[PDB]
């Protein structure tokens, strides 16, 4: 930050000049931030320019003032260079032209003969100009301007003249007008007077014949305004239409119009387009292709850098551009090439084994024929002495009796610092013991009573030496003397895991556990593993609440504030299965029904059989049925269940047993209905009597939903008189039916009545009832 | 570049014998500092002052005291170093004053002991600094009575001992003490006790022990121990050492009535038993030897800086027996748990550090048997953003229809508000830019319209920054074609395809990893090849296929700052 190089902050721009302009200096500007500050120099056509006093060019603290300029001497491209103790750069190119627009010939111009009827060409050549100008015709005397209508096409890229069809009213002398618009006037010209001969007139109309016809290639950049020409002879006057020919154009711009104008040519107008002038007579077609390209620009460029002495750089800059662009190095404003360590490759540069000869600046320039870029760096190469502030030795290095220690000594250091490592003053060397690896580090093994003292690393560089110092005593390793032991439960009364420490005398010494590498909480949340304390080398653990869950790759860990010692063990709990899964009814019967269930988890034990329960919805508790095999293995998983009453839904659940117990039921199964069936129990509660004179009335108790067993249930109801032969059956639908109603005029009143009822459903038919004796009205 | 006082010289602990006649004594005390530091010295928990005049003196931090005496300047002194920064303090020294007394000029009672027996001769030394050696001499000069079985001396009290006395004992009796010191050996005679006998009967008796060492004698490590066991009986007993819990270590095992150790180790600890053994019987004492130590440094502080706002833990462990305690000390001062800081035995913690957190800490840790200080200093700091470090990306690319980041972090302490800008409009939190409260810039859904300078302001109050980035947009390379799997035997042939598009400008690069793995086509004899090279064609052929060729093939077509990829599998019998 003391020092820096120059940095640009204004660059010279391109200036264009009147030639015939009241100015009388041209100023071009250059600055440079540097530390100290920097000195300018200009550079005219790759050469250094004398800025000497007085004589024309004078240099304004930067700027470069060039008094009373002319072409002769003036016009060209200028660079300015910045310098200082560091390094030199080079700021951009800029380029100073001049404009002028030149005088008519004064030799006159031949006549122009041609036939009366055709479409005639007229010149107009105009002198040295620059930039391009505007051209217009006269005819006979100004300022009679001929209109610029469908017959007449006024070119303005060569400024001819081009008459579709002439006739009588086209005989005269035409002028061409030249009208330059500078920035801030307009210079005209004025053309000597061509006479126009017109002979016999024909009579004869033709196709159109293209005369001003468009270049094939038309390169454009990125951001400028395009028109094309198309200009034909014909009679009657032809009409003109674009077309692109790969794609679509746009319809702003799709008009008959003889000239097309693109305002801003992007990326999307490269391709083919194609002028057609058509009339009655015929048509005529030309081709042309535009292409656009671009000017480089940045993707990735270098930055400022230091680097220590002996050390390896890479360094890229990415331009991008089409055409693709080239990438060249320069230094302090000369070439770079390859020299005994720079690699530069068409884009990286590679630095090995650096120097101190090595710093400065160094620009990355991009170049295609469009234009130039440029981007600077520097590049600090940097040498110090062994500081030891950041990475000092162990102060304190305590270690147990029988290990081993190591000790890395690594300064802050360029190149790179060496260093010996020494015992008091004792210098210390490969031996069956002492090892020095290169790197420095020192590794002590076999570690005993006579190596505590103090031990010293000397580090030093052709930039100078330092030094640091530990100090190393020796205590006794904490040690384990005796190790848990693994063990298996179900629910037992508990089991205490032993853990014997030894330790040095000086100390404290702490047991800690550790489940699966899981922090152990030997308080009492619920269920709770608890630790006991009597004296300092004691550690045992004891699993209480005999429970489960409490199973896993326990450790016992005896720590100091110096190092540590552990040791493992394993306890495993035993128990019933888990509860099974996967209830599925199948096989739905009257009275069987088909039940299957995946495995439920051994808890590490195999089941030994299984319990099947049902239920009826929604509030019958669950019962054991009768079940197919009466024993159902472990290994099973289908099974049958019977006894089932027909026609009511029904829910299902699987309980597993092993050796060790009976695990948790399964859930319920999918609620299911069993088949229909025909009845099985008799009606009861016969009675009746009375009613409507030769009417005899018959009631019974409603049956329930237990026993119907099917669909369409309903009653038949069997009655005749006493002493007779002959049943009367009656059918009355519906499981709510309760009362019978039989009417006969014969039937004398106080009749005696044998009467008996039966069920039915649509299966078949059930058992009837007792003969019950009533009486009619 | 400044700091607090670091210690060089501490002072030491002196003993003066009087017999001496300097007139300085000297107790040195050195603290390199930047700027220099002043010296103040406590005698014996008060200040001192230092005026000149009497024989306090100052010579440049070393404290000196002309002719002293035990009245005036006996007593502990400690050495405190002050500079701007902050103060510290020195290990205590103690000055201790040695000397020796004369005996009493009371004439000594004589003794009367029965021929046959064993007599007890007292000496009773005078006060005296530090222990003495003790002679007894019979009648008269220099008739050292030598050192046998029966001539008994004790070398803890002075008391002179007679196995079994006979008619050559007779006469006047004295004790002499000599001290060592560092620079005279004076030695002091006694008076002469008459000894007078009784008759004589020759029995045999048993060992009876007499001198008995004490049941504990706590001794630290690396103290010299002796233990006596001094016996009578007719004839003269014999002496034999053994330990209770082990073996007695015969490399220096002993029948003499002493028993030496030059260096107690921890491995000593334990009972010892002494036994006085003769025809007639038997006598057996035992006593235990525990073992002790100061206490020494595990882990110590450093000196340290932190930025304002930051937390901050600080340990300290000592070892020693008894267990050591430990506390904390601030500028010369103790410190308790109080606001931001938190002290816990030896844990300091310091919680959202300010400015005035800054000073010189000591932490000491002391037993029965000693103390021990260590010290560090801790400075904080607080900073104004600066970006040469992490300056803002300068040519950040981006690529159509994606999402962008910007980070912006700065060097500051505390942290400083960022606030962005893209041009001269400060941005908001929105569905398309938004910022989040680290100042870190996102952007979604990129666009042409977005294209611009980028700015990110830092600010706290110690100062402000800025830093501007450049956001452009591209045309994302994208995959039109891919490639298929198949399935070949070893030695055919096979060929995959890959299109890509990109941006007119930059250029195309195709590639294809097999199982991640790049695919070397410029190996000689190598099994792959490119086909239909052109622009946006990345076809790859396989020829003589081995059965390492089958795999997960991945077609990559990258440019210089986006890449597409596409994926098949090809497996090979
Ligand atoms: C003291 O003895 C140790 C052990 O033999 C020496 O360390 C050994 O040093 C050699 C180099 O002197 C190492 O060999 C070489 O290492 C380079 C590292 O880049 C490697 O490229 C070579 O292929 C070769 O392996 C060797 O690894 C290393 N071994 C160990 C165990 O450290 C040490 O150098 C001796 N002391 C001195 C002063 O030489
Ligand atoms: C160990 O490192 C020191 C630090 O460079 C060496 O230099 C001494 O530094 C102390 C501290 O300022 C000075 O008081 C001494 O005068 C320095 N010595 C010399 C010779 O300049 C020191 O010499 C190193 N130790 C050894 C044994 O070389
Ligand atoms: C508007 O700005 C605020 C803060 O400047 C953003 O709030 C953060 O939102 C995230 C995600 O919800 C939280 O994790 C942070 O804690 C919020 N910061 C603060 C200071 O509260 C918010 O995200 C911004 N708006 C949008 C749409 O992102
Ligand atoms: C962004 O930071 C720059 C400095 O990095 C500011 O530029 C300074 O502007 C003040 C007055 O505007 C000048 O006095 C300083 O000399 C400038 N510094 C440098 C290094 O040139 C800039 O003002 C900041 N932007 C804003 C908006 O404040
Ligand atoms: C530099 O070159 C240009 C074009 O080649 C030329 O016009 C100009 O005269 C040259 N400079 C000088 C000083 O002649
Ligand atoms: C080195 O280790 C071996 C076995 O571990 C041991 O016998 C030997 O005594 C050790 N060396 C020293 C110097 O203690
Ligand atoms: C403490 O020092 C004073 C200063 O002379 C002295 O008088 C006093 O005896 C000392 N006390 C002890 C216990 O040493």
């Amino acid at each position: 930050q003391t020092t820096f190089g120059p940095v640009f902050e204004d660059q010279p721009l391109s200036v264009l000049f009147p030639e015939e302009s009241t100015e009388e200096q041209v100023l071009l500007a250059c600055r440079a931030r540097a530390s100290p500050p920097a000195t300018y120099r200009w550079k005219m056509n790759g050469t250094e320019m004398k800025l000497e006093p007085g004589s024309r060019h004078q240099l304004v603290g930067g700027n470069l003032v060039i008094m009373n300029p002319t072409k002769a001497q003036d016009a060209g491209v200028y660079q300015c260079l910045a310098s200082n103790p560091v390094g030199t750069v080079v700021s951009r190119e800029a380029i100073l032209r001049f404009g002028f627009l030149q005088e008519f010939s004064k030799e006159e111009r031949d006549p122009v003969k041609a036939h009366e009827g055709w479409g005639v060409m007229l010149p107009c050549n105009p002198p040295a100009h620059y930039p391009g100008l505007s051209y217009r015709w006269l005819l006979n005397e100004f300022p009679n301007f001929i209109p610029t209508d469908g017959r007449h096409f006024v070119s303005q890229t060569t400024g001819n003249l081009y008459i579709a069809r002439t006739n009588a009213s086209d005989l005269g002398n035409y002028s061409c007008l030249a009208t330059s618009h500078m920035d801030f006037s307009t210079k005209s010209v004025f053309s000597k007077f061509a006479q126009l001969n017109l002979a016999a007139e024909d009579t004869r109309l033709f196709a159109p014949s293209i005369k001003a016809r468009f270049p094939a290639e038309t390169y454009a950049l990125v951001g400028q305004q395009v028109t094309l020409e198309c200009f034909a002879f014909g009679n009657p006057v032809p009409r003109i239409k674009w077309r692109k020919v790969d794609g679509s154009l746009s319809p702003q711009w799709t008009t008959a119009e003889p000239t097309l104008q693109i305002p801003s040519v992007s990326f999307e107008d490269e391709g083919t387009y194609e002028c057609e002038a058509e009339n009655s007579k015929g048509r005529d077609t030309v081709q042309g292709r535009i292409i656009v390209q671009a000017q480089p620009e940045w993707l990735k460029v270098i930055s400022d850098t230091e680097a220590d002495i002996g050390s390896n750089l890479r360094w890229g800059c990415a331009a991008a551009g089409k055409p693709r662009p080239t990438v060249r190095w320069l230094r302090n404003g000369e070439p770079l090439a390859s020299q005994n360590r720079v690699e530069v490759l068409a884009g990286d540069l590679r630095f090995s084994k650096l120097s101190l000869e090595d710093s400065g600046m160094y620009q990355c320039v991009a170049e295609n024929k469009h234009g130039t870029i440029y981007a600077s760096a520097e590049l600090a190469v940097q040498a110090l002495a062994p500081d030891f502030r950041l990475n000092p030795v162990r102060r304190l290095i305590p270690a147990a009796r029988g290990g081993e220690i190591l000790i890395p000594c690594q300064p802050r250091a360029a190149p790179k610092a060496v260093v010996l490592w020494s015992k008091g003053t004792e210098i210390l060397v490969n031996s069956s013991r002492v090892t020095v690896t290169p790197d420095g580090t020192l590794i002590i093994r076999n570690i005993s009573r006579s190596d505590e003292g103090k031990y010293t690393c000397f580090a030093e560089n052709f930039m100078g030496k330092a030094n640091s110092t530990g100090i190393l005593s020796v205590r006794d390793a904490t040690k384990i003397t005796l190790a848990p032991s693994s063990a298996d439960i179900n629910l037992g009364d508990n089991l205490t895991l032993q853990c014997h420490a030894s330790h040095d005398p000086t100390m404290d010494l702490t047991f800690t556990w550790t489940l699966d590498d899981f922090p152990i909480d030997f308080d009492k949340p619920g269920g709770h593993y608890r630790r006991t304390n009597v004296k300092e080398t004691i550690g045992d653990l004891t699993i209480l609440n005999a429970q489960l869950r409490h199973g896993g790759k326990y450790t016992c860990m005896a720590q100091t504030v110096v190092d540590s010692a552990s040791k493992e063990a394993t306890v495993l709990v035993r128990g019933p299965p888990g509860p099974p899964g996967g209830v599925v009814v199948r096989d739905i019967g009257d009275t069987t029904i088909q039940l299957s269930w995946s495995r439920g988890f051994d808890n590490h034990s195999p089941i030994a059989k299984y319990t099947l329960q049902a239920r009826t919805p929604p509030a019958g508790k669950w019962k054991q049925v009768r079940t197919n095999p009466a024993n159902i293995e472990g290994n099973a998983e289908t099974a049958q269940v019977l006894g089932l009453t027909p026609w009511m839904d029904y829910e299902f659940r699987v309980i597993a047993s092993n050796i060790l117990g009976t695990g948790e039921p399964s859930g319920p199964s999918s609620k299911i209905r069993t088949r229909e069936a025909a009845p099985s129990v008799a009606p009861s509660g016969l009675s009746g009597g009375g009613g409507a004179p030769g009417e005899l009335i018959v009631n019974w108790t409603p049956m329930s939903r237990e026993y119907q067993n099917g669909d369409g249930f309903g009653y038949l109801l069997s009655f005749r008189r006493q002493g007779s032969t002959h049943w009367q059956t009656a059918r009355v639908p519906g499981a709510d039916a309760q009362y019978f109603v039989y009417s006969n005029e014969s039937v004398r009143p106080y009749t005696p009545f044998e009467v008996k009822i039966r069920s039915y459903n649509r299966r078949g038919d059930g058992p009837e009832s007792l003969t019950a004796l009533v009486y009619s009205a």
